[PDB]
């Protein structure tokens, strides 16, 4: 399925989990488990392919 209209902030990436973790200075944003997985093949920002400098915890409230 591709739906841009999601039921929560769910990663796009994935669907079934949520948003977590942002791509500085970028600001792209995915599940932690997105970067985590990722680190084992590249280190880009997967949405527009940047370098991440740093994977901060995105705070929803
Ligand atoms: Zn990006
Ligand atoms: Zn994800």
């Amino acid at each position: 399925s591709h739906m841009p209209t999601s039921e929560e902030d769910l990663c796009p990436i994935c669907y079934a989990h949520p948003i977590s973790a942002v791509f500085q200075p970028c600001g792209h944003k995915s599940c932690k488990a997105c970067i985590n997985q990722h680190l084992m093949n590249n280190k880009d920002c997967f949405f527009c392919k940047t370098t991440i400098v740093s994977v901060e915890d995105w705070e929803k409230g």
